[PDB]
RNA sequence: GAGGUGCCCGAGUGGCUGAAGGGAGGUAGGGGGGCCUCCCUCGCGGGUUCGAAUCCCGCCCUCUC
């Protein structure tokens, strides 16, 4: 949400965001409403004013998906004396994964067997001691809240038809743990002692796949039911706080991958890819062999006081005024799709795959053997 | 679901399952219109080998013949039609009726509902505290492990986990699935939604259909065990004999509507909706003397799990009224909760022998060819959050602190869990 | 739009085929009646036709733009 007063007290910043960001909104109406409300006025003003974007950072790119920028690229990709196979032939040729699932569940569904079960298990643990580490709290969460938490991020209403519902219930499942994180504090004043809060969120993840390509989506890239850990930061309300956060996250995410040793990269968003509430977001991808290309893995974003005024998170600045916060949110792992990339760069000659030195405790092998 | 031609042969051993398990079911109605079904099913293959006669002589028919034969043919299939949704409309409703029918008990099970259970072993005992005991969602208080903020997020009979405790969590989930691989079973990751058909497979449709929730606008349920996925992978498949035993431990977040359970376990982690829970499954060839083997297999390996977890624990013998329509045999194991003054379930270990496979339709090819239904059985082999409950509980430190034990320090990296706030 | 056929790959768009031809003489499941004999099943269900693996409809899974 946006301050209805600097909205009114500066409605040409918001035309151009909506122009930037390409939103279905026509201001005017709104405006015009926000005027009469001084009945009906009141609700209908409410489901349009839901709908208002954040003005861009200055840096960004304008325009849609192509104008993204590459910031830099860390790593290069892999030196076969082989043709690479691909990660759902490599699961096929060891009996790492199980194909009569799309029969039991339906489609986009996957189930791990042998050592890349196992080694599933072991990236999302190595993810949360990373986290912790690193001063962010763990939580394990529910994948389950009620309607007033994704208004709160902002997933309602743009993105209901991307959430499933659980029917006879007011639940639904959620597609992220900042879902949960984000309402924790919803309707507290927070000392400003305690900013910035860190919190690394583990739950299930859930998507309805509204968003649905006819391309790779297959084996370990777009399915319905997965695993995340989330890293979020509740800070306070100065963009040099925040710019200091979104380095922080940043740089987490970045560790991950040099610890999981994988090629990769980071995109400028450009405005018209951002989202509504979006101040700034960088994705890192990693490099896919087979594909030939680089893929999503990660998204940073700072959202400033966006979200906050959805879900009422307040602090209580050092002069006694009590100030919305600003959020970020940023992955810090998520499986199956890193599995993707990490097979394909790490395969040897003969079709088993090697484990990053990072990951040798969590697994106990340093390479991933065959099953049936 | 039953052999029908047992069911035809010796109604009684079935009426007195029936009875001995509580179930409402009218055996003779199911009797009638199975004789009623059969009939006609009887009927409609004469119209059927007739139509075949007629069809296969209009080509060699004389243009002459040829036209007579095609008005017969035609009221032949008009006929069979007829006959067709009649007996479709009929068969429906006997499996639907079918589809109740319970496992005869094994003989040495207590009859009787709840009450008739008896405790049949207990390894350790309770704590002998010198110091007052404190209850586990007041330990998670102290040690700042406990988010109770999330009830105003995702409602009651929900938790959320902060710190060591998180982390304590996941490491127990770990040591389960490689306890587990080491003792020969497959490990394997699976969702948590399925079709209705598997919830019908493993019996947990009809009977206990409002204990899932179903996922609004879609043909999807959520699961409440790997059991409901891993029971359905060979559905349709004949196995090799040589194939024989399939032992798969399955990892699954489990969902459960705990519709039901009101005024029970309101606070803490004990009934929650949403729980993660490693399964240990058997698919074996069908002979008991194999079923129990396999039932002694999974009894002692969730035992051995308890003893690594230093945990005081009993197993009990389930009666006639309290094991669910499709058991031969339920072994359950329960662990002493300090703060209640009673032992609570862990674990039910439950031989089926063929009742889920022949809803899955789960088939092996014995030693001289033959083809026949398979045998199954389930255990738990860890779920959580609940058997923190017990290892918080009987592991206080007098100081609030909690111990970790020696089994799980590897996973741990520490020797007593460090609070928060 | 293209597909789904036996252990597996694959031939087969109206009767000839429960089924060609190869590897990883022969190599399917189920149900009636008396080893013989009949009915049903070519991904699941239903339909047109004297007759369907073949044609139509719906559903499920794979592949492509």
């Amino acid at each position: 949400m946006v301050d209805l007063k600097r909205l009114r007290q500066e409605p040409e910043v918001f035309h151009r965001a909506i122009r930037e960001k390409g939103v279905a909104l026509d201001l005017e109406a709104l405006l015009a409403l926000d005027r009469e409300v001084q009945r009906e006025k009141e609700a209908r003003l409410e489901a349009l004013l839901l709908q208002v974007p954040l003005p861009p950072w200055p840096g960004a790119p304008v325009g849609g998906e192509e104008a993204n920028r590459e910031i830099k690229r860390v790593g290069g990709p892999p030196e076969f004396s082989f043709p690479p196979l691909d990660h759902v032939a490599l699961m096929e040729k060891n009996g790492w994964w199980e194909p009569r699932i799309s029969q039991v569940s339906g489609s986009r569904s996957y189930a791990l067997k042998g050592d890349l079960a196992l080694y599933e298990l072991a990236l999302l643990r190595f993810a949360m001691d990373f986290m912790a580490r690193r001063g962010f709290l763990p939580m394990t969460l529910p994948s389950y809240a009620r309607e007033k938490a994704f208004l709160g991020t902002g997933h309602f209403p743009a993105y209901r038809d991307q959430v499933w519902a659980i029917a006879e219930t007011d639940l639904y499942l959620t597609g992220t743990a900042e879902v949960v994180l984000n309402a924790l504090h919803s309707g507290e004043i927070l000392p400003y002692e305690a900013l910035p809060l860190r919190y690394a969120g583990y739950a299930p993840a859930f998507r309805s796949e509204a968003g649905s390509f006819g391309k790779d989506v297959r084996g370990l890239m777009r399915v319905h039911q997965f695993h995340k850990v989330e890293q979020y930061v509740l800070t306070e309300a100065s963009l040099e706080a925040s710019d200091r956060a979104f380095q922080e996250l940043l740089e987490n995410a970045e560790e991950i991958l040099r610890l999981l040793e994988l090629p990769y990269r980071l995109v400028e968003v450009a405005t018209g890819d951002m989202g509504p509430g979006k101040w700034r977001q960088v994705d890192i991808e990693v490099y896919l062999p087979s594909e030939g290309r680089y893929r999503e893995t990660h998204s940073c974003s700072a959202l400033l006081d966006w979200q906050a005024r959805r879900a009422n998170l307040r602090y209580r600045d050092p002069e006694g005024r009590v100030r919305y916060a600003y959020t970020l949110n940023n992955t810090a792992l998520a499986t199956p799709r890193i599995l993707a990339m990490l097979l394909e760069n790490h395969q040897l000659q003969d079709g088993r795959v090697r484990v990053p030195q990072a990951l040798i405790p969590y697994m106990g092998k340093e390479v991933l053997e065959p099953c049936g």
